[PDB]
């Protein structure tokens, strides 16, 4: 590895250690700051600018100095703000510069900060000490209360109040389950906390809602029951199936099929290179956009500087004020930080490679996510090419495709999204994103009609729309590129032969787009059939190298824009957009959206601004998502079938033959040959597995 | 109700039948194989399915199963009004009667210029072309492409421009060897017209040489000698893989290998699978292509039916055969066509395979050996999965393993690869890749309106893809609705905070209660949940659904101005919901490739305003792209990001999702040793998995001639 690997422990150690001396002791571990401490909330890697890095990958220049960014919480001074700091150089760091101002143009206002988890224990001890005990009359008759057992926990929910500067979150109660999911027991009662203040001692409880009403407290509401005029009824605690249980009922039976590597792997992951007879490229995660991937070269070729998750997004509907109000911008709480885990055989191959993850967050020491991403060859099962030849002359030939997988899954919260980037031997990039784990559960009170559909007992199980933001930094051929939009069209015209007849001329369409806006595809509006980034260069046949962007999404209709809060996503709006790549253009979203996006600490619809896209080094980004009607098949998890989203990076006329023609793996014999033959055909060769003892990566604490 | 109703018929009972029917023909019945524009031959035999009333009362009520019939395709050329007619022919195994079912179907007779072309018809037509005109030209021919053969002709879409036009536009390639003629187009392309039902009539109506159009052979020569044409000298041979379809490199260390570690997990016999969720039959119509019958998951039926209905190519050029080819495939046969599978390339190389028989212009059963395989394929991907670090710790999840029915029609060049894919979850997924070589022409002239070029001398020509597809879904019976649900944002006030404003999401229900209503044209905007229904409810109270979720790029459909489009009208929706009619068992037929102008099923028909509430219905779903070839489609187009099709995913069908009670699932709480046996299956794995099988000899299904 090297240039874009993401920080190792040894790295993060150093950062801290160089932070603990410049900042002023009284610094606080993050794990237990209270709002007015001062705090590191995270450090990572802090990506090479583009010119640099090349300058070094492709014509000897040495290496940027690699640096750390810092995010440090301010709280312990007249005006708090958060600061973005760079640190470096590593290995041994010895400046530290603060670019929050010349990044955002001013402080980072402090409500921006993401909720700290010592933030969430003391919200919980709020609610479970002071506040709920004001209700254990209802509390005891519908959901089994007691002491503080307790039998409930809690969830948070979307952005933190109705406008900027707001940190007030709706919170839904839930019975703890042991073993199972939680999400699915919503037991009716949701709080607005108001945990703006730095002493969390001023924190309040803005409102109640129990049932489809409204109260301003909860000791109201237990007054209401006391005078008989909220009807109880005790939502069971205990069951059986899938929605009380993950677990199954019956017994293993024999293995599903296995696949190895008869001559061993063919491919080597070495630090967070990765290395095929076809493709090298670097991987990693962002503590907060996650998964990305870095100088993908296809045969020695460059194809991309850059393909990364850029924010991950779910909106919303319901019964309830906590479920109604909820819009998620999973990057505020971090596809990397939650990213969990792979369990070998079921999150993967048994068989695959699996690689640990190191970060530094609400923490003051470095921590290790074991076997966070994998990596293996897939044998598709299908092939990649075939044609059997009956007509005049015998012959076969045709490839299988296997296909080299990087993947990890982050669990935010209830969800658990699978990130996929495949790369085919045809030379096509392909990059998946399926949700799995438990939907959101809302308390099933009332008319749930127009909200979700009922799914179980008291769960309704409430209308969303998923969302997921990528970044493509395509280099094809080079940096200068342009947009292409190619599709088709008929035009009536006589039949030059028999002109007294007409015919539909099928005609293929090209247009140069050289404008961002001419680039920017609603959600929506419809997109050219054919759509690549080309260079000016051709191949031998005088086309345009091109590598085309095709789009796999069921988008949901994206948040109406007179929402006061659209702007803290606003890439929602859009399928594809191509911008200019910019320095200062890193992301489309940003760890602070999430809890303001009233004034969104980046806004994507920024980046398109009549700027020209002829011959710029050009980066497209792509929305792909779905509708989710929540139904009974959704118990206990969703399932990823039919709900894979994403795109295909496919070479256009990029090279000058399918590259998989001189594949080693390829098949072809004549009739007039012995195809049961192995010099004819290696499929004829043919031919403990040898399979390392299961570990899991255990949990967090 | 144990009996195989929708197995394809067998040598014996194939047989069976062409000896029936050798006797009641009469006299002077030749073998199709050599049979002649005024002859009278037997075109094909195969399977005719049994009307599903009966059908489904022997498979559910345990009812006498009805009669096994064949339906035979004879053309009548041999009298002063020829006709093709359709025979009914039963009981196998023994026949005893036959039925002419001609004009119950079709109103009248079928005109005989419907008939598919023969492979005699395409050999009489070569000898006319390479024995009574080629030559008239031997002069340029010597000139331009090494003549003395050495080239191959190719046959083209409709044949002709009305009604009762047999016409054909062949195009002429070098035939090349061990690799695909299509690339190497040379130039000349000739308008023969082959509706006379002597073969000494038929004449040229038209050349095309490089660009220009010529009256004759003869008239080409003229000029070629007097000097007046300027040929294009397009070579012979060549290497780079527009020359080769085998890889000039040795082969490395082995592609990755699937097994199953304890045995299979299904079971073929005859047509039908079965493994411990899914139970279903399997075939090829001749013409039609694959389809699956009586889907079960866990013993309940879900689908009647699944099956391809058509497939179809509409090709622009500047040269006459591609600019006016649409192709309409089953006029060919996808059945027919089918391709025997290579082991461990078409399907993992332990797949099981499957033999297809036949009885196709010919008077004896044949066998595609290995046109289908079985197999179980790990997906590599979790079907469902949790890991909790919150509150409470443990792992709950499942990999996906699915179940794999392939059979791949060659059609000339392309090659159609087809999936039925079986979930564990409830769904079935239905696939199309298209694959082997494309259509080219010779380049020339203004090319960029019209494709790319793509190899020396070759432009790869601009065509769309579309396949239609027949889903027979009866949701929890035959009664069924249609639903379509989908989003919205109405704008309120937040209930409490009153100065501000919230886009509220909804959920959308609309009973769809016309066919029209339930209708989608390609372009226009489709409900996001779009399901089948039964009244039936599941536990928590919603209707038990299917829902329809398409994966299509589609083109646009060629335009309702042409005379032509009504012998393709399914192009132009996306997905249509129908009644199911015993007498509208299909959306295309084999005669409509050759006279579009008049077809002989107009799939558009079915869409008359009938109710489409509590009625057995039936789904009808058009998926397809657009295709501009490139240099990457050189030897052949790859099957990444080429897939199309659809699932059938389920929808408050169940109760909860049926993966909850795999067999094959895996929990573990925090507090276990998730590297226990006892917890966790896959412990086990090491030690009694260090055994894969040895694998059969490689055989292969051989070619044909
Ligand atoms: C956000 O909070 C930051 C600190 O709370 C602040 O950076 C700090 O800025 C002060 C002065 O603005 C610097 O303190 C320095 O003050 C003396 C002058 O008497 C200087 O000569 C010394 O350099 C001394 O340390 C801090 O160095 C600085 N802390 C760090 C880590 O940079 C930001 O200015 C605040 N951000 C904005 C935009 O308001
Ligand atoms: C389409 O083509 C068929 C011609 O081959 C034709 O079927 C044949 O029709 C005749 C009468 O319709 C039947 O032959 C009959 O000849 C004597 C006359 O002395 C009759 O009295 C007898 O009934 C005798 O059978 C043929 O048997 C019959 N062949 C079969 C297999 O049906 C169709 O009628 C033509 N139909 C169309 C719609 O025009
Ligand atoms: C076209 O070229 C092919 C060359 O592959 C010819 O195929 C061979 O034909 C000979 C007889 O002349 C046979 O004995 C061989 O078995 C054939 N070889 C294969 C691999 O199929 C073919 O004859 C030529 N056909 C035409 C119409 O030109
Ligand atoms: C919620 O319930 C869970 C029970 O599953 C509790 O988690 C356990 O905590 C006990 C001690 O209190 C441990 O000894 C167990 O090992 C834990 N279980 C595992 C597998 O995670 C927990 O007390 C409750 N937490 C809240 C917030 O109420
Ligand atoms: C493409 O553009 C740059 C100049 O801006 C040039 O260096 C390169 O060689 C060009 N190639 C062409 C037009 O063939
Ligand atoms: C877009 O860009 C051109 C400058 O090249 C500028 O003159 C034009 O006014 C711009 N349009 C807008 C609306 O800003
Ligand atoms: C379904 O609807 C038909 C109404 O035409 C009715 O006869 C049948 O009883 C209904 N069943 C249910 C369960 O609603
Ligand atoms: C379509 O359906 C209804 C009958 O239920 C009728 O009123 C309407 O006029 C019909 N139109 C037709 C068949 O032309
Ligand atoms: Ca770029
Ligand atoms: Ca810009
Ligand atoms: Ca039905
Ligand atoms: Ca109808
Ligand atoms: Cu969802
Ligand atoms: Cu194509």
């Amino acid at each position: 590895s090297q240039l874009f690997a993401d920080l190792s422990r040894e790295e993060l150690t150093a950062v801290m250690r160089f932070l603990t001396q410049r900042l002023g002791p009284g610094l606080v571990d993050a794990a237990q700051a209270r709002p007015s401490d001062n705090c590191v909330f995270s450090v990572e890697l802090q990506l090479p600018p583009k010119a640099a890095a090349l300058a070094h990958l492709d014509r000897g220049s040495p290496p940027p100095a690699r640096e750390a960014l810092a995010i440090v919480f301010f709280g312990r001074q007249p005006q708090p703000n958060v600061s973005e700091l760079v640190v470096g150089p590593l290995p041994h760091p010895s400046y530290m510069r603060d670019v929050t101002v010349e990044r955002h143009g001013g402080p980072l206002p402090y409500h921006r900060r993401p909720v700290l988890f010592q933030e969430y224990l003391d919200i919980d001890q709020m609610i479970f000490n002071r506040e709920l005990p004001q209700a254990s009359g209802l509390l005891h008759h519908c959901c089994f209360y007691k002491h503080r057992g307790r039998n409930l926990v809690t969830m948070t929910t979307a952005p933190r109040g109705l406008q900027s500067g707001d940190r007030a979150t709706w919170f839904g109660l839930y019975y703890n389950i042991s073993g199972a999911g939680f999400f699915l027991h919503h037991v009716g009662l949701e709080l607005l906390v108001n945990h703006k203040a730095l002493d969390p001692a001023r924190w309040t409880i803005q409102k109640v809602f129990y049932q489809g009403r409204y109260y301003d407290s909860l000791a109201q509401l237990e007054a209401q029951f006391e005078a008989g005029l909220v009807n109880v009824v005790l939502i069971p605690d205990n069951g059986t199936g899938g929605s009380w249980s993950l677990k199954s009922p019956v017994p293993p039976g024999p293995a599903p099929p296995l696949q190895f590597y008869p001559q061993g792997p063919r491919f080597s992951v070495q630090g967070s290179r990765v290395a095929s007879s076809l493709w090298t490229f670097s991987f990693g995660l962002g503590a907060f956009s996650g998964p990305r991937i870095f100088d993908v070269r296809f045969q020695g070729e460059r194809l991309v500087y850059e393909i990364s998750l850029q924010e991950a997004l779910a909106i919303y509907g319901g019964n309830s004020p906590a479920a109604m109000t909820t819009r998620y911008v999973d990057g505020g709480f971090g596809m990397g930080k939650y990213t969990t885990p792979l369990t070998r055989g079921v999150d993967c191959p048994y068989l695959a490679t699996y690689v640990d993850w190191h970060f530094l967050l609400e923490s003051q020491a470095p921590k290790t996510i074991r076997d966070a991403f994998c990596v293996f060859e897939q044998n598709q099962g299908l092939p990649l090419r075939r044609h059997h030849s009956d007509l005049y002359s015998h012959y076969f030939g045709g490839l299988a495709e296997t296909v080299l997988v990087v993947r990890s899954m982050s669990t935010l919260l209830n969800y658990d999204y699978v990130w996929d980037t495949v790369f085919h031997p045809s030379g096509a990039i392909e990059i998946r994103f399926y949700a799995t784990g438990y939907i959101s559960s809302a308390f099933l009170f009332g008319a749930t009609g127009k909200y979700g559909n009922q799914v179980s007992e008291h769960t309704l199980g409430t209308v969303h729309t998923h969302s997921a933001h990528f970044k493509v930094d395509l280099d094809v051929a080079g940096l200068e590129n342009w947009v292409w939009a190619e599709d088709m069209v008929f035009v009536p015209m006589a039949v030059p032969w028999s002109p007294e007849h007409q015919l539909q001329r099928l005609q293929v369409t090209r247009k140069l787009l050289e404008m961002e806006e001419q680039a920017a595809f609603l959600v929506g509006s419809a997109t050219p059939r054919y759509l690549y980034l080309a260079s000016n260069h051709s191949n031998k046949w005088g086309h345009p190298r091109g590598y085309r962007i095709q789009m796999l999404s069921f988008a949901g209709e994206p948040l109406p824009q007179n929402s006061s809060m659209a702007r803290g996503f606003s890439w929602e709006r859009y399928q594809l957009a191509v911008t200019q790549r910019k320095e200062e253009e890193p992301s489309s979203s940003s760890v602070f959206n999430q809890n303001d996006p009233w004034a969104p600490t980046v806004d994507f619809s920024d980046f398109i601004n009549n700027e020209t896209i002829a011959g710029k080094d050009l980066v497209a980004w792509v929305t792909a998502g779905f509708l989710h009607i929540p139904h009974a098949e959704d118990i206990p998890n969703t399932v990823t079938v039919g709900n894979g989203v994403g795109f295909f990076l496919r070479p256009y006329n990029f090279f000058d033959e399918d590259p998989s023609f001189y594949s080693a793996d390829s098949i072809y014999f004549r009739g007039d040959q012995d195809a049961g033959a192995c010099e004819v055909n290696p499929l004829a060769c043919l031919p403990a597995p040898d399979l390392p003892a299961f570990s899991h990566g255990g949990f967090s604490h």
